């Protein structure tokens, strides 16, 4: 029942803000990839089919479903019923499968190199399929809308055949639920954790692969020979229990290289750790006749117990982790401005009586707010991110 104007102004402002900081910022990253064009990569060039779906949506549906909102009267004819509830559907296809296909050329790059998945040809089928099927998808939400005439108003509903219990309807909502939100999140999420697994964490037989014609190392005996043999030692044991995973494998990187009694030698250094104060052993650590003798290991043993990471065993400045940060970031945004929106449209199947009670107007409001917000977040998540999106932005002022 709250009705106030000073609550309409307010609203409309804050979804003005929307179309102007979406249209703005994607067609601004659409012109960064596809012109200069000497930046035109696979990754980038989904990422221009993300960034029209998402200024197109903001421009078409803004508009139209925030007026209907708050007026509950529509205005725009039987036409524009029909496309305002065909278009979202296939615009939000679109943008998740994009996303998807990001991911893919990802894992495909950082996890399968030497099968090659990119083609310049191929991407332009991908992004035609992508379309083709979105508007196949849509198309019966847009076909079954239409205007019903009443004396004081016109009314945009979308009426669906009468089946004895209308299950027909409610099939395709909970489909369209699972290809526009629960089943690409899925996927996205698979591809990103193996392939930031792979990016970020290492272990102990592929830092000793690296440390230590020629027959091949048996290591994986030796590792769990070395960790028993630790656990006997009285100097060593309770050093190697305060330590986390990725010290221990500094600790037995060592016994590898000098063993059990040479490394229990370094009694300081080892009370160093156990109390963990890193920055303290690791400079007590590079005055040994260990690191004279062998620096550039010394220095990536001490450098793994000062940090508790696999940073010395990775490339320092890698481009790769740069996109991969970007591309999680982007989806997790999707996922949190789409979740209220397909829970307030699932919650009619639990209890109808809930949602025609109180004031719903002022809460669909809101929901419908963050699900659009989704398409204005992209340009600014490019230059908060990476460098040269940030670069590209900063070329477009006068
Ligand atoms: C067109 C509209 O659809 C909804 O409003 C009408 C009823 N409709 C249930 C229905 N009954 C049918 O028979 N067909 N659809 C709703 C619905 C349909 C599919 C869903 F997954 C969730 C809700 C829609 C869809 C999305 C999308 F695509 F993101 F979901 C985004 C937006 C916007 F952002 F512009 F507000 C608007
Ligand atoms: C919506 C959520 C979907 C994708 C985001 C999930 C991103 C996956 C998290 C990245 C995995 C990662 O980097 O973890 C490596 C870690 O060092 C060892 O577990």
């Amino acid at each position: 029942f709250v009705q106030p104007a000073w609550q309409i102004v307010l609203w409309a402002a804050a979804y003005t803000v929307i179309v102007v900081t979406s249209v703005v910022g994607n067609v601004v990253v659409m012109w960064i990839i596809l012109a200069h064009k000497r930046m035109r990569t696979v990754t980038n060039y989904f990422l221009v089919n993300l960034a029209f779906a998402d200024a197109s949506m903001a421009a078409f549906n803004t508009v139209v479903n925030f007026t209907y909102a708050v007026h509950n009267e529509w205005y725009y004819g039987l036409f524009y019923c029909k496309f305002h509830n065909f278009f979202p559907i296939a615009a939000v296809f679109a943008s998740i499968w994009s996303m998807t296909a990001v991911a893919f050329d990802r894992y495909m790059a950082i996890i399968h190199p030497l099968q090659p998945r990119l083609s310049a040809t191929a991407t332009k089928v991908v992004i035609c399929v992508i379309w083709v099927l979105a508007l196949l998808l849509a198309f019966p939400a847009g076909y079954y809308s239409t205007t019903e005439t009443m004396p004081s108003r016109v009314v945009c509903m979308i009426e669906w055949p009468e089946h004895p219990n209308k299950i027909y309807e409610k099939v395709y909502h909970i489909c369209v639920t699972v290809l526009i939100y629960f089943l690409p999140l899925l996927v996205i999420g698979y591809a990103y954790t193996v392939v930031g697994i792979r990016l970020w964490a290492s272990n102990i037989f592929e830092m000793l692969r690296i440390d230590e014609d020629e027959a091949e190392k048996l290591f994986n005996q030796d590792v769990d020979a070395a960790v028993r043999g630790i656990l006997r030692n009285a100097k060593l044991k309770p050093v190697y229990d305060s330590l986390d995973a990725v010290r221990r494998a500094a600790l037995i990187n060592m016994v590898f290289q000098m063993g059990e009694t040479g490394v229990a030698g370094f009694t300081n250094s080892l009370r160093m750790l156990q109390q963990k104060r890193w920055d303290e052993a690791a400079v007590n650590l590079a005055k040994s006749r260990w690191y004279n003798q062998t620096p550039n290991r010394a220095k990536r043993v001490i450098t793994t117990f000062r940090t508790g990471t696999w940073d010395a065993y990775h490339e320092q400045v890698s481009a790769k982790r740069k996109v991969v940060k970007m591309m999680i970031v982007v989806v997790c945004t999707f996922a949190i401005c789409w979740l209220p929106f397909h829970i307030f449209f699932l919650l009619p199947y639990i209890n109808p009586d809930l949602y025609l009670k109180k004031f719903i107007q002022q809460v669909y409001l809101a929901i419908m707010w963050l699900a659009m917000s989704s398409t204005m977040y992209n340009p600014i998540i490019y230059c908060c991110l990476n460098d040269r999106f940030r670069l590209g932005f900063k070329h477009a002022f006068r």
